[PDB]
């Protein structure tokens, strides 16, 4: 049974909406971006219409083979008509081809979807400006003050500097990144670039890639692992005996592996600077946190710019106590801020 908050009322739209079978009413399915907690139920079976942005639909082509008939990409920043209703999609500083969606409904109405997103300043100079949004469908994931995380731009930052000394001063040494879902891309690819190098990946890896519109990507990546120096390994292998495990592969070429954990937030305290390594003979992980959604902080200034009417939430909407603690945020927003 799709959830409430899956259905944009007055419409015959949904989002994110594809694992409770074919919906009541539905004539078109929206599909913000491609990771698998959104996507979860499309396949190469599935048969009606899906608005999403052009690198959405070249993941759900390629690596869903959902048939082409189904797959309607659109241009983003563009007012279009979708069954008789307005809508635009706005970069959402997700993953590669994240949305957020703009409904202009009939009666008046305008909701704003944020998918998944990291608010940003910038979003505030979009068509979103000046715009008013009486609904509000919230990316609420870190909607708490204890959630701070530094700029994806620090992270890097520490990334690159990081990688760059550990390879300068051992030029045997192998830098690895963990992966699963497209997103954090700049990680691997900030590092390549310091490091004078191209990311080495399996071929699943590279193919998902492929589909994700970067600028001189042929550049930046390739499936000959033992000729880059800075390899592609999926998120459970991150660990002390995995990265033992890959050590070998590369036939005694390299004695030492920095690895990279792009977590999101963590309980560590600490700042970026002063993030520290565990370290298991010549094997070392740092867990970063490069984040793609929004900071406490990101959140509540790009809410208290917009002044939605309504809020609904999207994430962490299964307890009485998540759902009333953001309730009080959302209010502690409205009254400080005047609308
Ligand atoms: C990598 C996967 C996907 C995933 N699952 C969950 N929990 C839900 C869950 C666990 C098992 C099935 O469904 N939370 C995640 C949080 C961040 C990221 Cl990147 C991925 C997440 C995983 O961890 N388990 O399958
Ligand atoms: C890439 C993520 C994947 C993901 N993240 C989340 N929480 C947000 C979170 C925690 C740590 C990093 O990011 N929860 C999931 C639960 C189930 C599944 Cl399958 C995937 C999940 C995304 O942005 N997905 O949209
Ligand atoms: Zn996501
Ligand atoms: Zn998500």
């Amino acid at each position: 049974t799709c959830p409430f908050y899956k259905k944009i009322p007055g419409t015959g739209f949904t989002v994110d909406a594809f694992q409770y079978g074919v919906v009541e009413g539905c004539t078109a399915y929206f599909l913000t971006h491609f990771h698998s907690d959104h996507y979860a139920g499309l396949s190469k079976h599935f048969t009606f219409p899906v608005y999403c942005s052009e690198i959405t639909g070249n993941l759900l082509k390629n690596k869903l083979h959902v048939q082409e008939q189904y797959i309607h990409p659109l241009p983003l920043d563009t007012e279009c008509i979708v069954n008789g209703v307005k809508v635009v999609l706005l970069d959402a500083n997700h993953c590669p081809g994240a949305v957020m969606i703009l409904f202009y409904l009939p009666n008046g109405t305008v909701i704003l979807h944020t998918g998944d997103f990291r608010a940003d300043p910038s979003m505030e100079r979009s068509l979103l400006a000046d715009q008013k949004v009486h609904m509000l469908y919230l990316d609420t994931t870190y909607c708490s003050p204890e959630y701070t995380f530094p700029s994806q731009q620090e992270v890097i930052r520490f990334a690159i500097n990081t990688a760059f000394e550990a390879v300068t001063l051992n030029p045997h040494a192998l830098v690895v990144c963990g992966t699963y879902s497209i997103g954090k891309e700049k990680v691997f690819l900030a590092i390549a670039d310091v490091l004078g190098s191209k990311v080495g990946m399996s071929q699943e890896k590279y193919k998902t890639l492929q589909c994700l519109n970067i600028p001189e990507i042929n550049s930046l990546i390739t499936t000959d692992m033992c000729s880059s120096l800075v390899h592609l390994l999926p998120m459970m292998q991150i660990n002390f005996k995995g990265l033992q495990s890959h050590l070998k592969k590369c036939g005694g070429k390299y004695n030492q592996i920095l690895a990279f954990r792009p977590t999101g937030w963590t309980h560590s305290f600490t700042r970026i600077a002063d993030v520290i390594p565990q370290t298991k003979g010549n094997i070392s992980i740092y867990g970063i946190p490069y984040s793609e959604h929004s900071s406490y902080l990101e959140m509540k200034r790009f809410v208290q710019w917009l002044k939605p009417q309504k809020i609904i939430p999207t994430v962490n909407v299964g307890t009485w106590k998540s759902r009333s603690t953001m309730e009080k945020y959302f209010r502690e927003w409205k009254l400080e801020a005047g609308y």
